[PDB]
This record gives structure tokens, C-alpha cells and sequence, in this order.
């Protein structure tokens, strides 16, 4: 198959150092496609919370526990374990915008 090569070269394009910056503008993004699955109040309501549960209140995973918790109300069939792996390709995309040349 050519998509598992494709997928993990957008993982390794532009190094880790920039996957730092790509949750920052990603974490809106993400909350949209839970959001859009738990049909919450509104979009952006719930992608602004996102960019907030990156604080080190809890300790770590701080992110991910927040989309993990939605995958459940969703009822989708997703482990924390996939939850980080899809999160490094989902990144890989949200820098390719970011991105110039």
C-alpha cells in the first residue's frame, strides 16, 4: 500500500520541532471534528477549550484526555493508545498551511 508510506512521511516532513506549534493552531481544529460527532452548542465553543486544555493543571496528556472523553460520549471504538498516533499525522497537516516552501 502506498497510503501507510504517504501518512507517516507528513509525520517526519518537517521534523518534530514544528508539531510543538502545529497543536497550538491544530487543537481548534480537532475540537470541530469531536464537536461535530458529540453535536455540542457551538464549533468554535468547544475548539476554544481545546487550546485551553493544554494547561498543566492535571498533569500530562492534558489534550488528549480531553479528546479521549469525547471519543466515549461519541461512542467511537478509540483507545488513548491510537488517540497520540492520530494526533502526530492530524499535526502534519495542520503545519502544511503554516508552512511557505
Amino acid at each position: 500500500m502506498q497510503d501507510r508510506e504517504k501518512a507517516f512521511e507528513a509525520k517526519f516532513a518537517l521534523d518534530e520541532e514544528l508539531r510543538f506549534k502545529a497543536t497550538a493552531r491544530r487543537n481548534k481544529l480537532l475540537g470541530l471534528w469531536a464537536a461535530g460527532l458529540l453535536a455540542k452548542s457551538d464549533p468554535e465553543a468547544y475548539a476554544s477549550e481545546i487550546v485551553a486544555a493544554d494547561f498543566e493543571e492535571a498533569g500530562h496528556e492534558d489534550v488528549v484526555r480531553k479528546i479521549k472523553t469525547d471519543f466515549d460520549a461519541a461512542g467511537v471504538a478509540i483507545s488513548e493508545d491510537d488517540i497520540r498516533v492520530r494526533m502526530i499525522e492530524l499535526l502534519s497537516e495542520a503545519v502544511a498551511q503554516l508552512q511557505k516552501n
